[PDB]
């Protein structure tokens, strides 16, 4: 429950 945060901080840019 947190590099998920990661991905999306990836399909941010």
């Amino acid at each position: 429950g947190l590099f998920d945060i990661i991905k999306k901080i990836a399909e941010s840019f």
